[PDB]
RNA sequence: CCCCCCC
RNA sequence: CCCCCCC
RNA sequence: CCCCCCC
RNA sequence: CCCCCCC
RNA sequence: CCCCCCC
């Protein structure tokens, strides 16, 4: 049934549209060494409102790839958004859907800071802490692939692990500016990626066209480094299936794991039909997720939990465990082995 | 999933563009028997500022190779740097991006501490002292490869490690030249390894066109076996695994070590799929590195740590060990073995 | 019936009669030099109004070919356009049809530019960055050609095709002429080609005239690039028909195909009839283009157009697919053989 | 189509016109023996100024061919200069577009090292090291043809392949000339080629009077060598091609390759239409080239070129390879076969 | 009615 | 637009 | 550039 | 319905 | 996030 489902998810002759009428805001490569400064003034200086601060991040990344090849990227994307371009005035920059207003406060809350810092200080700014750093762009960057690891979890729980993980992944740019405050970006990334689907794959063609790369400064590294720890996300119990068979768990033998691992199999099947773009697909939020969930195999499922909860993998996982005397039973088989 | 990971990164039809408005400079093979003089200017004279002189190696380079083959090897290391050619004036060199200023101090300080080593001694200068030796070139790009491969560590083990070294590898040419500041040159080597991160290509490129030559001098055979030295940098957790396979330790029986044992297997599968180009990733920055890394499998890591510390192989390595219990039975049990 | 109807339009005694009471404009050869400077202070000046930089390019190609041929290709193309000469000012010229407030605004804008970029500059204006460069009429008409290919499309895609294409094969033309506007000057050209429909038949006699010279400069050969590339404009249902047929694709021998293959047959059969100037059909807007239209054969047309979806040359194709499952069914085996 | 567009080119009724209003120089066959003196003192000596080394070249061109057959081939190439006959004064030349100070200054250095040769040395110079050998023009002509077969090329590659080549090829020339200035003379005659584009086809027309002779000597006979070498200019594609047949390269059964094929042969069709003159297409700057570019099939010039790099014949070639994957591919299948 | 991609 | 190696 | 042995 | 830990 | 010793 999985590779029958599937089958007629995947060969069809239509293609959807949505957001016929919405524009967004794109940023050309011209004006990468502008959004820069802005990507920046975001970071150092300490500011009311972070509402626009992941547009700002995808402004960058706009210029990053081009605005013809992001607006080629939006429509592949199943989205028929027409993409706004960006323009100058006095320089700053007039981005479709932020506000002026928002622009100029944040550059005038930075060039305070710095004139605050010049005047009292005593004038020996390195070169990696001002706004105009090339680095700052993929800092910012970096706080919105932390919450992009966090898409598939709640908005609580995404924003304190983005926190927790990122005075630690980001230590060097917190460093470098002091006053980030990076959970008010993270609620703007997360906002940005809740209301706006596409940027999703967006951010994504960003990933891989950083991946990519021959070469690469040590932010793009590092962004790459957790954009690739967000790949399996909203699959952990795949994960932790295999890891379960890896485990050799004894209750992965009983009668109703072993009747229910026939359609286990077919779901790994799938994955592997599908290849690499299969743990993009909870990520994108492509509605053909849903076909990988082992939600059908309560027992396999239950098995599963109880291994992770015996090895200490499970922590403070969520799922729901079907059947608790398989759980419990796992649990116990999993800490013996353990101990 | 890290194959799929990297069939990702692999399997890019987009290429990625940087320094797009930047340029670097470039000397022609015609000026090569110029540039050298320049080259040992630097190495017996005590000169107040050596900011420049890893960029007069990098020149000397680029006369070796060429100036066109050299903005091929910019082009494909994914850096749109556009290259600028070297000119003379009254004679002296006039390299884009070095002050002429610091060319003519470099100059005239050398031309003094020469006067003066000739004024009051016997004038016996042998053919190796002076600072048109052809060898000299190679013997700055001997600091400059000393602190290549201190390119994943720290800047200060990075200079004290070059400096140690090159009291002993280096011993020939200090007898040579007495008056060669070792650390400042390897200063200015890790400054423009740190900037330029494309000159880590044209520096690799240099490596891999004199390994494969025919013929060289004895600098040329020491700066290739520096050059080689430096291959695994930034991967000493692999070797420090295949060291403890090839130790036979118990504890890799452990349970968990041999439930992480496949994805293990799978980083060393990458390892062999990437193969020959898999060493300098990390020299390069290059942002796939990070692929290789064994800290997912933190239970196998603490046991290649305590392994090695057992061996004493581990010496003042600075990695974390996440599991001590593993990581003091595999020390006991690797002492043991020694012993 | 086919061949029946392109015998009744083929055998016509009687010749049509159009634009009567019109006139155009022509330049004769003897102010080729004068055109020139025009047709390059068109390119190297930011100017507020383009409006009829087409009609330049038109007098360019009119001082070549000169202007009784100009006015005999005229009369051969079925339209009975009065040809006005040309004439000089106090020189400037004063083009029918041309304000002469529009010659003297582009023609101040270029003189008050070319003066602002010597008195700042250091006055070392190279010999190809100067208006009067005898490539500058070429350099506007490959604009007018790039625009040419897309007569069969729509504006917007024309612009947008137009803009794309010119950052790349006009590259060098960009690099010597900062500020020339392509979008501008393609919008102009689109605009002559609709209104005035005997420029299509000049600007073809002009491609054949240049591509049938013994000598040319890049420019030209350029040009002439261009204008083959416009060469089977309006008819790419029959260009990738040849292609399903070289593909071997399986559904070709479908029942519905099969039957309509004969009459398929006969268009093509038509085509050849033709011969040379089959192509240019739709280019000129010849009222007997359509005759090798393939509408009439809708399961063709579907095949035809789902092997091109497989191969991934429909690319952004804006026709229709008749016959759904023919489409995907040839999409399907052709992705098979591509793979 | 490619066959439409060429009979479009081919069938033209009316012929271009271009350089009416300008003039070019020849010498007649009388004034044979007065050139070849000047196409030697350009040779033995070391002058300041080259500037029309290659006129000279041409002028003993026009003296073997005749005067009244050079017009006739500078009219049917299509230029309508008007030849100005050479002339002698008080003997030396006053050739048409070259200064008489020129003549006068290479005639005097020619005599002043002829001088000083014959005071210090034994007075034992033989018939070769003197300016009246009459293989001297012929040497002169080789150098002109060594720059000849790079005009496709660029001109920096163009003078170091020359000088390159011609420390190997005219070593005798070099030996019997110590100072010949072989880089000053090829940027010379780039210059003439460059300039006047007729003299491509002068040129071509004394290859082909040469290698139709029935007798030569060793320098005509090197001369046709070099002027063969270039006789497929501009068209390297085609030629690998052919190579990549030859080596039954696997990657040439794919779909898309398989897909191209067609109208590849179509252009080879072409080619074989054309015949003879075919080759000598990109050297002549005939627009007509360009009708033989492979561009128009990305994936077939991709495995092209993969296979020329697998075989190691791509060289340097600067050339694009559109889809990456196929050429990574090819490249290594061409190697595995290769070893 | 026809046309509609890329180069 | 085209061209781009070696001999 | 080409040629290059033996008979 | 699905998702839900840590890095 | 990754890296971190010695030669």
């Amino acid at each position: 049934d999985l590779s029958y489902k599937h089958a007629i998810l995947k060969e069809s002759q239509y293609t959807i549209k949505r957001d016929v009428g919405t524009t967004t805001a794109v940023t050309p490569s011209s004006l990468q060494q502008e959004i820069t400064l802005l990507c920046g003034e975001i970071l150092y200086a300490k500011h009311a409102d972070y509402k626009y601060a992941a547009e700002i991040g995808i402004q960058y990344i706009s210029t990053a790839l081009g605005s013809e090849r992001v607006q080629q990227i939006l429509r592949n994307s199943g989205s028929e958004v027409q993409v706004v371009l960006t323009r100058t005035y006095s320089q700053m920059l007039d981005i479709h859907g932020v506000e002026k207003s928002w622009v100029e406060e944040i550059d005038k809350e930075a060039r305070k800071t710095m004139a605050t810092l010049l005047k009292e200080s005593s004038g020996n700014i390195p070169q990696n802490q001002r706004p105009s750093a090339p680095d700052t762009p993929i800092i910012l960057l970096c706080v919105g692939a932390l919450i992009f690891t966090k898409l598939a979890s709640t908005i609580e729980v995404g924003l304190e692990t983005t926190v927790r993980r990122a005075n630690r992944v980001l230590s060097d740019a917190l460093k470098r500016y002091p006053r980030m405050d990076i959970p008010k970006i993270a609620r703007s990334f997360y906002d940005l990626f809740e209301q706006k689907v596409y940027h999703r794959s967006l951010f994504i063609e960003y990933g891989k066209a950083l991946g990519s790369s021959s070469t690469g400064s040590k932010a793009e590294s590092l962004f790459v480094n957790i954009f690739m720890q967000a790949y399996g996300a909203g699959q952990t119990m795949l994960r932790w299936g295999v890891i379960a068979r890896s485990s050799n768990n004894i209750m992965l033998g009983h009668v109703s794991v072993q009747a229910e691992l026939k359609q286990v199999t077919e779901v790994y099947d799938l994955v592997r039909e599908m290849g690499p773009e299969s743990g993009l697909l909870h990520l994108r939020q492509s509605p053909k997720a849903g076909l990988l969930s082992l939600a059908n195999c309560p027992n396999f499922a239950s098995v599963v939990l109880g291994n992770a909860s015996g090895l200490g993998i499970i922590g403070m996982y969520r799922g729901r465990v079907p059947n608790t005397e398989l759980f419990s039973a796992a649990e116990s088989y999993a800490k013996s082995l353990k101990e």
